[PDB]
């Protein structure tokens, strides 16, 4: 199958300019084409995921048009909730972002729409969503396995008093807050217990106010809901770079530099992953922050024990860069990480140890101890974007790693590997 050779890098130095936030970029895209009025969105990310949304809008009547680098985008808006019947069979790929978010709003007014995708989402939990949108009156089938993808939509959510699980994903939680606004009577969500990646739910929030729509939100346990309103678009927007794209340049120079800095996100932007920076600042690095840049300067880089349940996607760029640590490191809390791209916990150690790591798989974390030297693997990659990005930082030490299927960043970064070389430098 298709690889790519990573020869040794003996430094990284100079700045990247960030693709667009793949969580920013379908959120803004979803309640554009439900939104009253024109959106033009700047810097949207172009990668798998943003397409599979863009294909389902045009599926489903939503006219729009893409600049030649297919980051800007002018929606027409539909005024409403989207509509389609026939039992249209929308695609998601593996685009959780276009899957969650989509199950729930297309169950506004009547419908009868199958969303589906790759094998691995019918592997994908949707149970908890599908659950809150049938006590708020939505008609739901599961088409294949109970619980999972593909479903089919026939309509009914109404409203009313909504529990949500938030134990296993937060998209679930994300999916209401965009579809309850419209629905014409209002609604209370109701958390059942724990609220996972919680930071997520915060860029829901905001960008539902960008697009005028504001709720209330009880300490993250409870969130009211006024129904009848109506999404107006907000004119241009800029969406943010992405921070968690950024994690694996910003741990490059924690691991080997130099100074890396990346724009397109700063102090003030929405992403938790930002905070991915302050996690290489306890293990040594040198962190300067801008109003639209973040920069990392090698410093020390020792091992850390922390919860990482608030990013636990950049977390996974701190499992390879502890190859290079000082110690031990521990990444708890991060149980659904068995649940996304791929079971991240599995993969990661599996991978960790074919490089030489000695590493305890827990059932929601994992431990890291590092050799004292690297040696060569062929990386497998899972059909996971961050499985093959967190693993090119193998390449910083004096070993090449070779990365199997290296096609698969561009579910968030088609670009990734000319980028990361882009800082490399042979001296
Ligand atoms: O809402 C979002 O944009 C995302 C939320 C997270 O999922 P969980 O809530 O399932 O952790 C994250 O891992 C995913 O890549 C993007």
């Amino acid at each position: 199958m298709e690889s790519l050779t990573l020869q040794p890098i003996a430094r990284v130095d100079g700045t990247i300019n960030l693709p667009g936030s793949k969580s920013v970029s379908n959120r803004a895209l979803l309640l554009a084409a439900l939104a009253h009025g024109k959106t033009v969105l700047t810097n949207l990310l172009d990668s798998d995921d943003v397409r599979h949304m863009l294909n389902a809008l045009t599926a489903l009547g939503v006219s729009y048009t893409l600049s030649a680098d297919r980051t800007r985008c002018e929606i027409i808006g539909n005024g409403g909730p989207l509509h389609a019947e026939g039992a249209l069979e929308l695609f998601l790929g593996n685009a959780g972002t276009a899957m969650r978010p989509l199950a729930a709003a297309l169950c506004l007014g009547s419908n009868d729409i199958v969303l589906t995708g790759e094998p691995r989402m019918k592997e994908r939990p949707i149970g908890h969503l599908v659950d809150a949108l049938r006590l708020g009156g939505a008609k739901i089938t599961y088409l294949e396995q109970e619980n999972y993808p593909p479903l089919r939509l026939q309509g009914g959510f109404t409203g009313g008093n909504v529990d949500v699980d938030g134990s296993v994903s937060s998209q679930f939680l994300t999916a209401l807050l965009m579809t309850a606004p419209l629905a014409p009577e209002d609604t209370v969500i109701r958390i059942k217990g724990d609220l996972v990646s919680k930071p997520y739910i915060d860029i829901t929030l905001n960008l539902m106010k960008t697009f005028g729509v504001e709720i209330e939100n009880q300490h993250y346990q409870q969130f009211v809901v006024k129904g009848g309103q109506s999404y107006q678009s907000p004119g241009t927007y800029l969406v943010e770079g992405d921070a968690s794209s950024a994690s694996y340049f910003l741990a490059a120079a924690a691991i080997k530099g130099g100074t890396v800095k990346v724009t397109g996100i700063g102090r003030n932007s929405m992403q938790g992953d930002i905070r991915f920076a302050d996690v290489l600042e306890k293990m040594g690095a040198t962190i300067c922050w801008g109003d639209d840049y973040i920069s990392c300067t090698r410093g020390e880089l020792n091992a850390i024990d922390m919860d990482m349940n608030h990013i636990p996607d950049a977390a996974m760029t701190i499992a390879t860069a502890a190859l290079f640590a000082k110690g031990t490191t521990t990444l708890r809390n991060i149980y659904n990480w068995r649940v996304k791209e791929t079971d991240r916990l599995f993969a990661m150690a599996t991978e960790l140890r074919k490089v030489g790591a000695e590493v305890e798989e827990g059932h929601d974390y994992i431990r890291i101890t590092p050799p004292e030297k690297l040696n060569f693997a062929e990386i497998a990659t899972y059909n996971d974007h961050r499985m093959a990005m967190c693993f090119s930082l193998v390449a910083l030490s004096d070993t090449p790693v070779t990365i199997l299927d290296p096609k698969c960043t561009a579910k968030t970064f088609p670009d990734y590997f000319e980028q990361l070389a882009r800082i490399s430098q042979a001296a």
